[PDB]
C-alpha cells in the first residue's frame, strides 16, 4: 500500500545533503556522510574538521562517515555535483505525484493522528503539537507533499507502527523545516529550502535540503 519509491539516487549515500551550508552546535551526532555543494568547506561550521591524508574528505568527532565539500580535492566535487543533481530529481520527483489519496487532510495540524499509507498533499503549512504515528507495513510506503513549512513541536513524537520503515517515508517540503527542541522526527526530508534541527532533537532518515542545514546538539541516523 502507498505510492511508487521516491528514488534518491546517490542522495541515499548522505545522512545530511546541503547547497548552502551545514551548521552544529556541539555535540551533534551524525550517522552517515555530509556532504556540501556547490559551496565550500567553510560553510561546514562547527564540526572542528580535520582534513584527511588525500585533502578529499574531512571527520568530525559529531559524524560516523565522511563530510565533503565542492573545494576538496578531485574526485570528491565530481561525486557532489552527481549527488545535488540526484537530489534535485528526488525533489522533483516527490513533488510532482498526482492523485493524492489524502487533500487537506486534518488542515494540516497532525498532532494525535494516525497516518495510513499513501500520497498526502497539502496546499499548506504542516505542523504537530502533540506526538503522531504513521501505521503501516514494512512494504507500505508515505509520499508527504507540502507546499510551506514542516514542523513537529518541542518533546513530540512520530511513532512508527505496523512495521512501517523510516526509510519509505518522504517528505517532500517547499517552505523551511524546523523541528523544535528534543522532538523525534521519523522519514527522509526532501527540503526545498531550509531545514533546522534544535537542541537535542533527532531524526531517523536523512536531511536533503537544496539550501541550509542547522544542527542544534541534534542526532540524524541515516537510513
Ligand atoms: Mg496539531
Amino acid at each position: 500500500a502507498g505510492p511508487t519509491a521516491v528514488p534518491l539516487g546517490t542522495a541515499g549515500n548522505y545522512a545530511i545533503l546541503a547547497s548552502y551550508a551545514v551548521s552544529t552546535v556541539p555535540q551533534s551526532a551524525i550517522t552517515g556522510a555530509v556532504g556540501i555543494s556547490p559551496a565550500a568547506g567553510t560553510f561546514l561550521t562547527g564540526f572542528s574538521l580535520t582534513m584527511s591524508g588525500t585533502g578529499t574528505f574531512s571527520t568530525s568527532t559529531q559524524v560516523t562517515g565522511q563530510l565533503t565539500a565542492a573545494d576538496y580535492g578531485t574526485p570528491t566535487p565530481s561525486i557532489l555535483t552527481t549527488a545535488i543533481g540526484d537530489m534535485g530529481t528526488a525533489y522533483t520527483n516527490g513533488a510532482t505525484r498526482s492523485g493524492p489519496d489524502f487533500l487537506e487532510i486534518y488542515t494540516g495540524a497532525l498532532g494525535g493522528t494516525t497516518l495510513l499509507p499513501g500520497l498526502y498533499k497539502w496546499t499548506s503549512s504542516v505542523g504537530a503539537s502533540a506526538d503522531f504515528t504513521i501505521s503501516g507495513t514494512s512494504t507500505d510506503t508515505w509520499i508527504f507533499q507540502i507546499d510551506g513549512t514542516l514542523g513537529l513541536a518541542a518533546g513530540k513524537k512520530i511513532t512508527l507502527a505496523g512495521g512501517a520503515q523510516a526509510k519509505n517515508i518522504i517528505w517532500v517540503v517547499a517552505g523551511a523545516v524546523s523541528i523544535e527542541a528534543g522532538a523525534q522526527f521519523e522519514g527522509v526530508i526532501l527540503a526545498k529550502t531550509a531545514v533546522t534541527l534544535k537542541t537535542g532533537s533527532s531524526l531517523n532518515g536523512r536531511i536533503l535540503a537544496q539550501t541550509s542545514v542547522a544542527l542544534q546538539s541534534a542526532t540524524v541516523v541515516q537510513k
